[PDB]
């Protein structure tokens, strides 16, 4: 349980540490106090152990399973290929895609933590509470995670 | 009254077949019949993920951290990827068979496992059981096969 946390957070910095330069796209949200249930729903159930390698696995670019959004509940991939409510907001920068919209949609409607890696350019990005973080490095994605989750 | 767990399996293996086949992708699959596999589960890499076409076609997708070695189903779980099966001592084996096949028909030679292959080679549809195998199924066969079985 505390050391669950760990494993998440070491799960979620492999699969970014893979993505990121490579440019492959990710998109992988977590549950907090707001149920996620109604997102679930839209994708397909896996009910997965968590791991870096089943992270990198769902997103290798035209699959089955990339084409949406992992979401995490607990300590499982609950689901990949969700469908997140876009954001609306014009103070969104024209450059920012789809995925990143997404991710924002979420962090306005939830409480839930969203990370992004961008397929155009491999930036590491966080949606959480209405704040967007762009262009992490490796080693600050970690410590946020660490800080908010351990 | 919704899809039974023994509709889900067969459909999920045959969707991943029909898509890995085509593609010449290797793949190696392993179910547990009334012998347990715990030994070769304690190779793999947990999973413990519901049983579905699209993950089994991402777990073999080449060159990717969960491709190599078997995937193991237990109950309506896949349990593990990149396990280690016993690879087959035989010398009848054709040397048109590669290390996934000697390791399938391995599997089936020391226990009663039911396991599939697609030849990374050709695209062979092939089945190991209880120490027989039968190469190059059609997708037909494969299918009807695995309703006799598990049905
Ligand atoms: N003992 C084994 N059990 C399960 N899979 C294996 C075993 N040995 C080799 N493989 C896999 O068989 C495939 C072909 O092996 P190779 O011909 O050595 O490239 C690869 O995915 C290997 O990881
Ligand atoms: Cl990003
Ligand atoms: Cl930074």
């Amino acid at each position: 349980q505390l050391s669950d946390d760990e494993k998440l957070v070491a799960a979620f910095v492999k699969a970014v540490a893979y993505m990121s330069p490579r440019k492959i796209g990710a998109l992988v949200s977590i549950e907090e106090t707001q149920t996620l249930r109604e997102y679930i729903a839209t994708g397909i159930p896996l009910d997965a152990d968590i791991s870096g390698e089943l992270l990198i696995n769902i997103f290798i670019p035209n699959t089955p399973l990339h084409d949406g959004a992992v979401i995490v509940e607990g300590n499982k991939i609950a689901v990949s290929c969700a469908y997140l409510p876009l954001s609306e907001s014009s103070h969104i920068s024209k450059e920012f895609g789809t995925r990143h919209r997404a991710a924002i949609g979420l962090s306005e409607a939830s409480d839930a933590f969203t990370f992004v890696v961008s397929e155009e350019t491999g930036a590491i990005s966080v949606a959480y509470k209405g704040d967007f973080i762009h262009d992490l490095s490796l080693e600050a994605f970690e410590v946020l995670l660490r800080e908010h989750f351990i």
